[PDB]
């Protein structure tokens, strides 16, 4: 009885209101930090009263209802009743909220109240990213503090900030692969889920056997259902038995994990999710799947778990595929075969399904080439420029800010991954790549303006990437015209760092694509440097702001062009 008293016992004090206080975050936004904090309290407080004695008053209730109800204390539709009242909150998650304030004298703040400084940080970022992985929330929250531990106490601004810029880094990826998580779950389903992990994992451990990698994937995906569903307690102490679960039997998984498991609990499980592949003689794939008689009558007797040894043995042996293009393969056998098998001769039909794999695997090996020779031929501010100007073009109705931040991400894409060997390269570039149009897909699913984004980005998770490959220009789309929320500029660019600045010329030019999104050729090459010229004229000028004059000028000299 009681299961916060059971989360209570499990995960300790710090690390359960610290949780609550990333869920209550989550489910309402816009709420001041100070009326969480004392909810918090409330909740931690009643808490420990069914630690003394799991059958007090209202011990024995849900955590749906405990957080729900004292969730509307102070949206109000939601609070019906339970089975109900809970989805009401989780739909009303708003993935781009209007919130605007994401300096070492605030490092004073640190050393006021190192306590509320840091609770004010998972305040900050679960309203922001309202999926954000709860559990690797709490690591960053340590290593925010494990950073203050080190460098506000000669030069601050020095031991700092080489640490505040690669954890913001890795908490942007963070965010945005766990959102991807959450709507492959609640979008495509657990079996997209479950495809997902079991690829993954057969990369991950190739010596594990289709037993134990699918006991993982199975708790893997209780894991991630219950944090994506607000279920943020059980999920942190399923995902600490699943950490523990592993090590134990860590050599029939792999042997590459003994280094992860002597660290303490939020570190091994944060080591273990970024522990590489371990090492890679097998049959032929093509004697079980492709050429045996028994295909279509083991895929009839148990379709799914044929499906999954599939992808378990093609995974296993492919490290240097991408996941989404083995999943992609995946679904290219699963339709081969339904095909093929209710037709005349099966065996001579489905021989033929390692042909058809053949383009499929060429298509993303040859789509990396070509944009990895285009950035190392740009870097990577023109790199996302030219992406900025693809990108508009496909879907020029987007919103010029969601357009900037996907193509800004994209060009970030490239400069990680195109160093990397190609054995490595394609994992690092297409599986990221459908972490950043997943962005794209839910920032559209908030105000859907495209019907070209509505249909990529619901047709099929695995066809999601090649469905926007295929877009070039929106031929239907009527060109915006300048207004004055388009187009004004002022001296304010001037003090603004050198990241921002170019944001500012890159929110520019997708109003230049907006304007005319046949134009391209690089006539567009001569108007984006028409507008950088103007910008560094105007700013070096002995002016008041009267030469940013030269908006009407130059513009017209774009309209020229």
């Amino acid at each position: 009885k009681s299961e916060v008293a059971h989360r209570f016992k499990d995960l300790g004090e710090e690390n359960f209101k610290a949780l609550v206080l990333i869920a209550f975050a989550q489910y309402l936004q816009q709420c001041p930090f100070e009326d969480h904090v004392k909810l918090v309290n409330e909740v931690t407080e009643f808490a420990k009263t069914c630690v003394a004695d799991e059958s007090a008053e209202n011990c024995d209730k849900s955590l749906h209802t405990l957080f729900g109800d004292k969730l509307c204390t102070v949206m109000a539709d939601c609070c019906k009743q339970e089975p109900e009242r809970n989805e009401c909150f989780l739909q009303h998650k708003d993935d781009n909220p209007n919130l605007p304030r994401l300096v070492d004298v605030m490092c004073t703040a640190f050393h006021d109240n190192e306590e509320t400084f840091l609770k004010k940080y998972l305040y900050e970022i679960a309203r922001r990213h309202p999926y954000f992985y709860a559990p690797e929330l709490l690591f960053f929250a340590k290593r925010y503090k494990a950073a203050f531990t080190e460098c506000c106490q000669a030069d601050k601004a020095a031991c700092l900030l080489p640490k505040l810029d690669e954890l913001r880094d890795e908490g942007k990826a963070s965010s945005a692969k766990q959102r991807l998580k959450c709507a492959s779950l609640q979008k495509f389903g657990e079996r997209a889920f479950k495809a997902w992990a079991v690829a993954r994992l057969s990369q991950r451990f190739p010596k594990a056997e289709f037993a134990e990698v699918s006991k993982l994937v199975t708790d893997l995906t209780k894991v991630h259902t219950e944090c994506c569903h607000g279920d943020l307690l059980e999920c942190a102490d399923d995902r600490a038995d699943l950490a523990k679960y592993i090590c134990e039997n860590q050599d029939s998984i792999s042997s590459k994990l003994k280094e992860c498991c002597e660290k303490p609990l939020l570190e091994k499980s944060h080591c273990i999710a970024e522990v590489e592949n371990d090492e890679m003689d097998l049959p032929s794939l093509a004697a079980d799947f492709v050429e045996s008689k028994d295909v279509c009558k083991n895929y009839a007797e148990a379709k799914d778990v044929f499906l999954g040894m599939f992808l378990y043995e093609y995974a296993r042996r492919h490290p240097d595929y991408s996941v989404v293009l083995l999943l992609r393969l995946a679904k290219t056998y699963e339709t081969t075969l339904e095909k093929c098998c209710a037709a005349a001769d099966p065996h001579e039909c489905y021989a033929k399904v390692f042909d058809e794999f053949k383009p499929l695997v060429e298509e993303p090996q040859n789509l990396i080439k070509q944009n990895c020779e285009l950035f190392e031929q740009l870097g990577e501010y023109k790199f996302q420029n030219a992406l900025l100007v693809r990108y508009t073009k496909k879907v020029p109705q987007v919103s010029t800010p969601t357009l900037v931040e996907v193509s800004r991400n994209l060009g970030k894409v490239g400069s990680k991954c195109c160093k990397h060997p190609e054995a490595k390269r394609m994992p690092c570039a297409e599986d990221y790549l459908s972490v950043v149009l997943n962005q794209l897909c839910v920032l559209h699913e908030k105000t859907p303006v495209s019907d070209r984004v509505t249909k990529c980005c619901t047709e099929s998770l695995v066809n999601r990437r090649p469905c926007f490959s295929a877009l070039e220009v929106d031929e239907t789309y009527v060109p915006k015209e300048f207004n004055a929320e388009t187009f004004t500029f002022h001296a304010d660019i001037c003090t603004l760092s050198e990241k921002e600045r170019q944001i500012k010329k890159q929110t520019a030019l997708v109003e230049l694509v907006k304007h005319k999104p046949k134009a391209t050729k690089e006539q567009l090459k001569a108007v984006m440097d028409d507008f950088a010229a103007f910008v560094e004229k105007c700013c070096k000028a002995d002016d008041k702001e009267t030469c940013f004059e030269e908006g009407k000028k130059l513009v017209a000299a774009s309209q020229a062009a």
